């Protein structure tokens, strides 16, 4: 194994996979190695098939796929809470793990990057060059020779249809495709990191990485590897990179390290929460951060590890009748329905059941005028500023997961739906900072989440519209009281569980179903087909316990960005338009914390571009051009370069 | 899209057909798809062929029917309120029907007496379609369009037992009974479905999914219902509204989404749906329109009038329990749905659920000894329709390997039912809207058995296909409780279980074999050599057969004629190009359009109305249409030559 | 007939096998009244079949409440000919 | 404990329990599993302290609507109609 190569990428995340597998395609000549914290993720079955995703965020003491960050202090903003930040801790990163959900940004996310070279115009092309898109749409912004297999996967769940018919009801129009660029306000059928012939999850190690490692032998792959720092020159030149285990298990816990140098290039993919981490602790960020850890400075970037930001979620769970198909029970661990999925998906994978996140619907939303006057001053003032002036901005993303997405040990028996709900756009900001240059020891970490009151107003209102669907569609028995906001018992807002006839199903031989005695729900009237429904009123109260609920219950989405920005240097940025360091040469992060501000997308297809983007700033440095198609990726049939269907098996 | 090019509301077989045609030919040409129910792509709850039956629950779950029942109660019925579902699914029959491979006779399509709809005028449309992927000794099937037909995964053994009954009571045996000149056979019975994928050949699929997956200009709105065509000062379709399918919205208000069409409005939303479309846009009684205050655009008297249908019967007969059947899947065994579901994903080019377990059958015609004992007004009919028509059979008959039934209803045991039509039916029915709202049930008629020629042949279908189940090798007898009420102590009375096939039933039973009650007349236990003679009926036993088709005559879901095809002073709504009258721009291309019946399961003829109307829109458009169409999802590559099954 | 109006206020009471009672012409108000599709779906839940009105083999009672108020059947001498049969049909030790 | 209790209950105490030494203020014990419905408890195992005020200070009533001995009654439990009942009750859990 080389202890000097031309090209080092640290982080095989989705953007560090673009860059690593690129270049090493784009000439044979050219030695680069991927230098990937955690264990290497090839032809894992529990990674490739997408309907296991959930477990990846289990904090059970078993699962590594996952590293999490605790705020370091308690914050007055979520009333008392320590926000938790996982990411991954896999080859891959996110797209090994993650949830699954194709979304794309709007165009003017990428036009706001106030960047030449990062508009939309500029870079429509490479979002179609990263696409295998295998689903229909009325447009042509999608790309059909690309590595990243996108598709509706093996089977859509009935209650996607179902939550399209109530968010119609509402007034969110339907369409053939929410990731056009254009769509702010609009509801689809949601698509999947999933190849629809192989069942397979599109993760980023094998499209970009794996490809290129069986046809070639110029790309390096070191895995379980954390990259402590980055080795410079007498002219801050980036000159190697030292990595250690990811496991400090040697004896005494000495610090092993290992060098290994960089002729042309380093470039740093290890996340929005793993890049700043490694300029920190290598000599690039806050000065005096730098100084009170003696860290010699090498460049003085306080921006490094500032303006952390993220997507915020809701939860809003609902139960639903028990002739409902949902997750749930495979969920609970229910061997022969686990045993029936996995045979199902091993036999036919074209079409099986677990060849899906079952986030099989939903909508980007934006408020009517007639919404914004019930939404108050802050968050006026931020449309005014941000949203009023980019109609294809959304405010609120909302979908439906067919189960509870949550602990099922603190959820009563039965099926639910969970309508999954982020913010597109927050104005709160958080940061990231190391502690010690030793890098096994913890950073200091601050979310932000809800340091700014304008963020309370459109969440506040996601819950309002998505309970407005939820208690309009077919399969809906009722809210989970114990997992809503706290309503006053004999408001007209306050919750109404499971019925006595779904309770009756539930257990038809237990003792207990139906004892009134504790009042701790109030059940719901049986479901009527012939139900006329109104909307539910709030009152100023409600809106308070909504809020403090949002507050208790807020969480991140793994959206990360910002922590590394892209901006001139006397804005607090910390990279160039070609994703330069300031202060260094042959340095670069690329992976999204270089980004300036937020983008209305679950964050893959971002990451994967921004990879694209850095892929080329880097070859056309190295007078390298880069290939189309890439190496065929395994598993999966030769594509056609244009649309088509479903193939035979 | 706010403005399309061709709007077609419904996607049925016909509607999929019209859409993907026109979208395949010019993709510059933009054309949306507006479907009231769910789409069906992908969905296993459509695609697998065996679970069919469940789309005809009435358990508040499946939506994938709209029920409707008979304002009211029909004399000629004994009191009871007719009931007859359609689909409420992209696709529409074709993704839940029981998917029986059935053609019209040549003589069926002639007597449209309408240019351009001959028999020689539509064998080429009825051969652009299919993808026959089964044996024949003719030349009358197509090999490179986009609907397969086969005879499934795995026949069951009891088609062919049915074959040989039919064979002992003078029914000849075909190798094709849909080759269009067939009124008096017996055949293997081929089903819409996919010899290879196991598959069913729904319409949305091969016409639709098929372009979408190539084009940009095919545009799909599902859960949308369509309720009015928009028209100019000049009664020009201009556009369409749709309203959810669900009136789920703030208090049950109506939202109205309209989409304009610079080019062409099809309705294709069916022959119960069509109708309605037409009358709540003006298109309708003048009388009923001005009641219901709608503005009155074409005084069309013929829309909503001359329903037309078949008229099914189901006798069915208890079977040996070594006979395999469907039972024991339909009534939901856990390891039996578990085994043929599994078998289905591991080889569904053999899987018992590509199938419809609807295996034989026979088109049938009387004898002149059969006429003479069919009383005066069949006969009367006979004359005038059926004497020199020698291609139109009188009545349909099929087994089906299992009771279609309600199980909840039936005693334990394997069944067998012989599964019968009416093909040419005299009876008429009606189909009214009762207010412009797109909700509200409309006032409806069956119309069955308001004509009383056709009691004779549905009266001869049940003796006959008696005499088919009483010499098989399965039969185990009659099942009293769904079988006529004939005399305790007549010849006719109904033989129910053998105390031996009972025993093993429950062999641990308490009650196998006890009289008290006097419940049924046991079958004597079978026997291979058993010499069977024809059941003798009298007059009383021949009054209790009426009575049981008054009480038991059904839907076949074979519903067409509310748009009639012919001259406006006939009672007419389209003209020979299917333009509905006093109206521009809009056509109705469905079943609606059928003058008179045919003598067939009616998705064939959906499909090539369909195909007929999108010729006649494309030379309208100048447009040509492209042979093949677009690759269907998860198809073997077709050769366009007949083939065997490929490894 | 007295034991009939017994059966149908009993609060088990879901109906009547009509298959096993006598052969009341369907319009009459007499006719039976069979199992009702609640009853029906706990028994085959999985099943394809439940709820299938194909047939029409039987009268679904309504939902079982204990609320209804029950009036006594009302026969005709037509209905009276149709137990008297019923009687010698099914008339034992 | 006395001290904590507020001076609703405190006036009670001294009218009713002051000099009434073997009266107890409230009852608890352990029920070896959830007395609740476990239809919207979560899984696992639980036991419940149950626990009910021996002698509250809150009043209701019942009285017919009608002579008809079928219909409901008027009725009001008067539960916590005299707040000296919350101060014993908090003091339980
Ligand atoms: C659970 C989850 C659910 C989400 N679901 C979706 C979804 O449904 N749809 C969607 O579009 N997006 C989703 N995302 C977001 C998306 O996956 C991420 O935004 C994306 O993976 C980030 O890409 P990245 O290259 O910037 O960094 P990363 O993906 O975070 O990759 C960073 C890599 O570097 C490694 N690393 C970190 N530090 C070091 C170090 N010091 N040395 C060496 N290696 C290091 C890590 O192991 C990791 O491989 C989700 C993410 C997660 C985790
Ligand atoms: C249960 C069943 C079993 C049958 N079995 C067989 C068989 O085995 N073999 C066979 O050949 N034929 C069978 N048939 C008959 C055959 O399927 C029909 O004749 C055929 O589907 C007719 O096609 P169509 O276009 O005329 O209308 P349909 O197929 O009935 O489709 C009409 C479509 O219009 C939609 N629609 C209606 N109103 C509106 C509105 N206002 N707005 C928007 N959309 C609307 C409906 O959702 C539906 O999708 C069966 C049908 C059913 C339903």
């Amino acid at each position: 194994h080389p202890e000097e190569v031309d090209v080092i990428v640290c982080g095989g995340g989705p953007a560090g996979c673009v860059v690593a597998g690129r270049l090493a395609y784009a000439d044979p000549t050219l030695k680069v190695m991927l230098i990937e914290g955690g264990a290497n993720n090839r032809d894992d079955p529990w990674v490739y098939r997408p309907g296991i995703y959930v477990r990846n965020m289990q904090r059970n003491g078993i699962n590594d796929k996952a590293t999490f960050y605790t705020d370091t202090m308690a914050s007055s903003y979520l009333r008392g809470r320590r926000s938790i930040v996982p990411c991954a801790n896999i080859l891959g990163g996110g797209s090994s793990i993650n949830s699954q959900m194709y979304t794309r940004a709007s165009a003017s996310d990428w036009d706001d990057f106030k960047t030449e070279g990062w508009t939309c115009k500029d870079l429509l092309p490479l979002m179609k060059r990263l696409e295998n898109y295998q689903k229909p749409c009325n447009n042509d912004t999608h790309g059909y020779d690309g590595p990243i297999a996108i598709s509706n996967g093996g089977q859509i769940m009935p209650v996607a249809q179902d939550f399209l018919r109530a968010a119609h009801a509402i007034g969110v129009p339907y369409s053939d495709d929410i990731q056009d660029l254009t769509t702010a306000h609009g509801a689809e059928i949601w698509a999947k990191y999933i190849n629809r012939h192989t069942g397979r999850r599109s993760d980023a190690a094998t499209a970009y990485v794996h490809s290129v490692m069986d046809v070639q032998d110029n790309l390096f792959l070191r895995c379980n590897a954390r990259v402590s720092r980055v080795l410079f020159d007498d002219n801050n030149k980036a000159v190697g990179v030292a990595y250690v285990p990811s496991r400090n298990r040697t004896h005494g816990g000495k610090l092993h390290e290992t060098i290994v140098k960089a002729r042309k290039m380093v470039v740093l993919s290890s996340g929005t929460l793993g890049t700043p981490q490694i300029l920190e602790r290598s000599g690039v960020g806050n000065g005096e951060l730098l100084r009170q850890l003696g860290i010699k400075i090498v460049s003085d970037l306080p921006g490094v590890g500032e303006q952390y930001q993220d997507h915020y979620t809701t939860l809003s769970i609902y139960r639903v009748s028990n002739e409902s198909i949902t997750t749930d029970d495979f969920l609970r661990g229910v061997k022969d329905v686990q045993r029936e999925l996995f045979t199902e998906w091993e036999v036919s994978p074209e079409k099986a059941r677990l060849s899906s996140n079952a986030i099989d619907a939903g909508f980007k939303i934006r408020p009517t005028e007639e919404e914004l006057k019930e939404m108050g001053p802050e968050f006026n003032e931020l449309w005014n500023r941000y949203f009023k002036d980019k109609p294809d901005k959304p405010v609120m993303f909302g979908s439906i997961v067919a189960g509870a997405y949550a602990d099922h040990t603190l959820l009563p028996p039965g099926k639910y739906i969970t309508m999954f709900q982020y913010l597109e756009y927050p104005a709160s900001r958080g940061k990231i900072h190391i502690k010690s240059q030793n890098p096994y020891v913890e950073p200091f970490f601050d979310s932000g989440f809800m340091n700014n009151k304008a963020d309370f107003a459109p969440i506040r209102w996601s819950y309002k519209k998505t309970r407005e669907v939820a208690r309009r569609m077919d399969a809906f028995r009722g809210e989970l009281t114990s997992h809503h906001p706290r309503f006053h018992p004999a408001s007209p807002a306050a919750c109404k569980d499971i019925d006595i006839e779904t309770a009756k199903q539930i257990y038809p031989d237990g003792l207990t179903v139906g004892i009134h005695m504790g009042s701790w729900h109030q059940p719901s009237e049986p479901y009527k087909h012939d139900k006329v429904i109104e909307d539910i009123p709030y009152t100023e109260e409600d809106d308070k316990a909504i809020d403090d609920w949002v507050a208790d219950h807020v969480e991140t989405t793994w959206h990360s960005l910002g922590t590394c920005a892209m901006k001139p240097r006397e804005q607090g940025g910390v990279v160039d338009k070609r994703l330069n360091v300031y202060g260094t040469q042959n340095l670069k992060c690329v992976d999204l914390s270089i980004c300036p501000d937020n983008l209305g997308t679950n964050t893959y297809s971002s990451a994967l571009l921004v990879g694209e983007k850095g892929a080329d700033l880097i070859a056309e440095e190295l007078g390298l051009k880069i290939k189309t198609p890439h190496a065929p990726v395994p598993h999966a049939p030769v594509p056609t370069g244009r649309p088509a269907t479903q193939q035979v098996r």
